[PDB]
């Protein structure tokens, strides 16, 4: 029954940075890891811009206590370009790297041999089998799924995924952590896409196909879903927000797992934007352009 | 270009009642039609109850203004059990009856006989091809789709659908009418489900399949979609809200136009609830139980 205090987050992208932010904002020590020192600097800078907003809401009439919160949270976030030299002693490792099974497995097979025994390994994957990633180590009882939602500082949901090997103890800890993070945990079975993604991704593709079919423009499709279904964002806005590259990897993943399923049929327009390095908000341009 | 002023709304259910309510609230002469006098009585009663919730808000600080808004609106709504007696002097007929092609054409074939020459016909259908419905008359140039969203008094979207035969003059009148209702009209191609239904319904079916499979529960699936995607309602809360009968009808229609399509595969759980007459909130029970 380990209490999570020291957290290691691998990947300082859209999800990783946010996870680190929230983890730090709620009094946990965090070590954010990524490829280069430039990347980290960018992630850390992003986490700050995100904290300024969270600032106006918790400390509006208090500018002094405003900076305090921001400085302290950034301070509780250490950075490193070497995972192995950080996970030697950590309470939990939350992986948030490229959506690719092979790459994730290699990373965990490696860290498994460095991290202390009590350490717990968690994948924030959107569409992969926790069991498949977990069986890349010899710590499956301490391996599980811990899925966050973009933007991590806003979305309250966290899907805690147990594999048939995950221990109750591992589970409970991750549950407590989720609540310590001020999030709402929901235990899910280890099925592709879990809940939210299994239902949101297929829907996002369809909206693309409706566009590819020639029946409507992206703008009207977005307007329609927001004013008609009350959705926060149109399906194309959301795609761009989440990242076209990430969406593609998810879909290509499910496609291999079952090519006959017409619901995993990859999109030409999506693949073309990715091949042109237009991943949405990330690169400054996806279906839409951003300044 | 006719200026829609008098509107005959056929169907005093979830949509019709709302369509007549909004039209009334916006200074349009309305006639609400339904099968029996009792049914119309409950409808009118519902619109009144709905009008006050709106009063309590939109006029919270002015009771008189609220009272007058309620009375004045209910006052513009007349009831008749036979639309054929009313259409000869109406500007627009917005049909909002059971989702059934046969039964919709029947109604329109009849009305086409009694309606004034300038009268525009509009179906609020969610899944059927307007061209089909329109071909039961010889008024195709004055026939079109005007799709609203539940609940009508809140949702701002209105899909205005032209068939290849709809006249520009007819289209503009509907757009002007949509705007007069305080809505945001979106011109859509006459294709199954237009925009929103075409994207939303298949998703709702997937949420159902996720459940029948045993992967998760309805409650967690709803929590998951709300907290993770920001949706106003979980899929099951929404199915019950919309009506399981209507939903089932929507899917069966599509399932027959493309039996193999996995998107429109019928649901055992949904069919069984419909058969047991549990259509959702309107019947006091659907996937969930209400008061
Ligand atoms: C295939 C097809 O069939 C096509 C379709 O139409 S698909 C269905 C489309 N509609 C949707 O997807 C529904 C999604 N849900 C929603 O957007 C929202 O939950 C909602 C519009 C129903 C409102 O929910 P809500 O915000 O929680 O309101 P609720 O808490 O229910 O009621 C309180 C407020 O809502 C309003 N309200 C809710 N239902 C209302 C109604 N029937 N009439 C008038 N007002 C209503 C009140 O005026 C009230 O005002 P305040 O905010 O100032 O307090
Ligand atoms: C791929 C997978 O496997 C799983 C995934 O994650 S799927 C994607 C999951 N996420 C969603 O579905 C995205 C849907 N979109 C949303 O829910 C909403 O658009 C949203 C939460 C981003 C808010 O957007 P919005 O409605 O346009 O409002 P916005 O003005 O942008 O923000 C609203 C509030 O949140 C804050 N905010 C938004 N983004 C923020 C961030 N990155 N950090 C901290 N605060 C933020 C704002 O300061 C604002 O606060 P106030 O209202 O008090 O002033
Ligand atoms: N985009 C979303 O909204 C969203 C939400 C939930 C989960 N996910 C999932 O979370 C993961 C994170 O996606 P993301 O949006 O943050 O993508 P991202 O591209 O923004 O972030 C990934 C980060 O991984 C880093 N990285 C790659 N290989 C690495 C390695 N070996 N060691 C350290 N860092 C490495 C990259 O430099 C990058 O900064 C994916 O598996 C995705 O399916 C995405
Ligand atoms: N349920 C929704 O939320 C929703 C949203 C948008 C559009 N729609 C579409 O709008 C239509 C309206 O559905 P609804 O939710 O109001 O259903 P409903 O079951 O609540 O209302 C239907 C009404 O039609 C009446 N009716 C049935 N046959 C009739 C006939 N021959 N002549 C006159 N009246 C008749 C019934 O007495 C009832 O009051 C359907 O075509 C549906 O596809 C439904």
């Amino acid at each position: 029954k380990i209490i999570v205090k020291h957290v290691t987050v691998i990947g300082g992208g859209l999800m990783g940075a946010g996870i680190a932010q929230v983890a730090a904002a709620t009094g946990h020590t965090v070590v954010l890891v990524d490829q280069t020192e430039d990347i980290l600097a960018k992630s850390k800078k992003g986490i700050e811009e995100s904290l300024r907003k969270v600032a106006k809401k918790k400390f509006a009439e208090n500018p002094k206590a405003g900076d305090e919160f921001v400085e302290k949270t950034l301070s509780t976030i250490a950075t490193s370009t070497d995972a192995a030299s950080v996970v030697h002693s950590t309470d939990l490792v939350v992986e948030a790297i490229v959506e690719n099974l092979k790459v994730k497995n290699e990373l965990f097979k490696r860290l498994d041999k460095f991290a202390a025994e009590h350490t717990i390994f968690a994948s924030n994957t959107s569409s992969l089998q926790i069991t498949s990633i977990a069986n890349a180590t010899t710590r499956q009882d301490r391996f599980a799924g811990l899925h966050f939602f973009n933007p991590v500082p806003v979305m309250k949901l966290v899907e805690v995924i147990k594999t048939p090997m995950t221990s109750q103890k591992t589970f409970e800890s991750l549950v407590d952590f989720s609540k310590a993070l001020g999030k709402h945990p929901v235990s899910c079975k280890d099925t592709p896409g879990f809940i939210v993604s299994r239902l949101l991704v297929p829907y996002l593709m369809e909206a693309i196909r409706l566009y590819e079919r020639g029946d409507a423009s992206k703008e009207d499709i977005d307007t329609a879903m927001k004013l008609g279904a009350g959705y926060p964002m149109g399906p194309f806005e959301l795609l761009d927000y989440v990242g076209l590259d990430t969406t593609k990897f998810i879909v290509d993943g499910w496609h291999e797992m079952d090519a006959e399923n017409p619901l995993h049929q990859p999109s030409p327009s999506l693949n073309k934007l990715v091949a042109e390095n237009k991943f949405g908000k990330k690169t400054g341009e996806g279906f839409y352009k951003y300044k």
